[PDB]
């Protein structure tokens, strides 16, 4: 271990896994996020990096690198920022046409997710700012997974464009009050969730029973290739689930949660599918929620076929409630004690909740290569409810996504009653 460094303490189990697993595969696409953000706004390369600078002296995850094998367990090296550097590449797209530029922006994003990382050299996020034209130009940000969770990757964004503009602006970049707690602490829970006996003993007794049965149509084998389906959502659904979500006493989250269960029994004609929830672990603490990094645990939920789906409701409510304190034992160790455990479908529930520079939307992006053969997305988005998902084409014909994609819409529909 070097000297002069802010810390050092050990990986979670899915930043191990996931770093393990991408070292398996050589693919440097593997886990690897990249977004282009369209910022209304004057492009200042070097406030950008500044700005950029500031964010990496405030985040311990961005001055991070790994260390899988060096030491006798796996280790996160938080290093000083002086040792840090802050690079936003500037490309110029100004003057082009619409069809060219496009094409440039995905050449942009093709070229970064073929681009490997160096876990040792921080910060293991990089951005690039592309003009477009002289009040518009493109934030592109680019992250393995085994670095952040889609809650951080939206306060990492949200915070870099508040202090850029600041930066613009004259004034002088403003802070949030310092969290309580940090990652490192995050470390700390999960490693304790890891050796909790107790909790260890409620997963294994939860599947007792399960089956694994592989999802209908989905091919054993077959190459990597992603694709995305959205579906179609009927017309108000948010402003009728969240009511009847009100006056039933069940959660959102748990009326989708049985939709999910409801489309993916039908579609596979099955009596119950095992499930992975998708539960965050951040310590509950002050400014827990403006911490950046991985909090991500994957629960396996089995999810039983009924014709009464609001009692689908009510269980998938009673679930969460019994896993809820030990949803930090890490899937890998519920692996570790239950080998048939298999998740072929994840669920996720997403709820992320001015003049000058402004966020303007998201221009481009890539289906991220995991190896989940469907992941699917119920996403709170202003007034709206999104659904989708994303699959292995290699695997999975598209037809079938098709025919889930009509599951899911009946699904909702039958929670809506009409
Ligand atoms: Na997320
Ligand atoms: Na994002
Ligand atoms: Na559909
Ligand atoms: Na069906
Ligand atoms: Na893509
Ligand atoms: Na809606």
């Amino acid at each position: 271990l070097p000297e002069g460094l802010d810390d050092a303490y050990p990986m979670t189990s899915l930043q191990q896994g996931m770093l393990l697993q991408s070292e398996a595969s050589g693919d440097p696409r593997l886990l690897h996020n990249v977004v282009l953000h369209e910022v209304h706004g004057r492009l200042d390369g070097e406030l950008l990096a500044r700005a950029w600078a500031i964010l990496i002296g405030r985040h311990a995850i961005l001055r991070t690198g790994f260390d899988l094998h060096g030491g006798q367990v796996p280790l996160q090296w938080v290093h000083p920022a002086t040792a840090v550097a802050a690079e936003v590449p500037v490309h110029d797209l100004c003057g082009l046409d619409g069809e060219t530029r496009r094409l440039r922006l995905r050449a942009w994003i093709e070229e970064e997710q073929a681009t490997p990382f160096d876990w040792s050299r921080p910060p293991l996020v990089r951005l690039a700012a592309l003009a477009l034209d002289e009040r518009r130009f493109a934030l592109g940000v680019a992250e393995h997974h085994s670095v952040l969770d889609g809650w951080s990757l939206q306060s990492l964004v949200d915070e870099l464009l508040a202090v850029y503009a600041d930066l613009l602006a004259g004034v002088v970049a403003r802070e949030a009050e310092a969290p309580a707690v940090g990652f490192r602490d995050y470390v700390a829970l999960e490693r304790e969730a890891e050796a909790n006996a107790a909790s260890a003993l409620f997963w294994l007794d939860y599947l007792a029973g399960a089956r694994y049965r592989p999802l209908p149509g989905l091919a054993e084998e077959g190459p990597r290739r992603m694709a995305a389906v959205r579906v179609d959502v009927p017309a108000d659904s948010l402003s009728r689930l969240r009511a009847l979500a009100e006056r039933s006493g069940l959660p959102l989250r748990s009326l989708l949660l049985a939709a999910h269960g409801r489309a993916l029994c039908r579609f596979s004609d099955a009596d119950e599918v095992v499930t992975g929830f998708v539960s965050h672990g951040r310590p509950e603490e002050p400014g827990a929620d403006r911490l950046l990094g991985l909090f991500l645990n994957t629960l396996p939920c089995r999810l039983s076929a009924s014709v009464d789906l609001l009692d689908s409701a009510r269980r998938a409510f009673d679930y969460e409630r019994a896993s809820l304190e030990h949803r930090r034992h890490p899937l890998a160790a519920i692996r570790r004690r239950n080998r048939e455990l298999r998740l072929d479908s994840l669920f996720n529930f997403v709820d992320f909740h001015p003049a000058g520079v402004r966020h303007g939307g998201i221009l481009d992006q890539v289906v991220v290569d995991v190896d989940v053969p469907l992941a699917v997305d119920f996403e709170v988005a202003g007034e709206r409810l999104e659904v989708g998902f994303q699959y292995a084409a290699g695997r999975f014909p598209a037809e079938r996504a098709e025919a889930l994609a009509g599951a899911y819409r009946e699904a909702l529909l039958a929670l809506l009653g009409d």
